[PDB]
């Protein structure tokens, strides 16, 4: 695993600032709640696997050995979301937000609405 600090996440996610109207603090909050800042996090379910900081699934967003019949919307191999370069992770996160919305990560819960200044570095 590779856990980052809150400040490292803040700096690394700069390019997501205000994307879709989501402020930087919200992205950091999303990252904390999604993978605890672990860029190598992998979570398995019966029919799918989620990868990295943004926990992008191999059912619709990326392709891996477990599911080669993935829609591969982000057109990339999931293992790409397990390294130190968040560049492609960010490119794909924007698509998820554009397409499904912030609830891909929040699941209808208001986990990143109050005291947002707490997620600032
Ligand atoms: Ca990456």
């Amino acid at each position: 695993m590779e856990q980052l600090t809150k400040c490292e996440v803040f700096q690394k996610l700069k390019d997501l600032k205000d994307y879709g109207g989501v402020s930087l603090p919200e992205w950091v909050c999303i990252a904390f709640h999604t993978s605890g800042y672990d860029t190598q996090a992998i979570v398995q379910n019966n029919d799918s696997t989620e990868y990295g900081l943004f926990q992008i699934n191999n059912k619709i967003w990326c392709k891996d050995d477990q599911n080669p019949h993935s829609r591969n919307i982000c057109n990339i191999s999931c293992d790409k979301f397990l390294d130190d370069d968040l560049t492609d992770d960010i490119v794909c996160a924007k698509k998820i937000l554009d397409k499904v919305g912030i609830n891909y990560w929040l699941a209808h819960k208001a986990l990143c609405s109050e005291k947002l200044d707490q997620w600032l570095c």
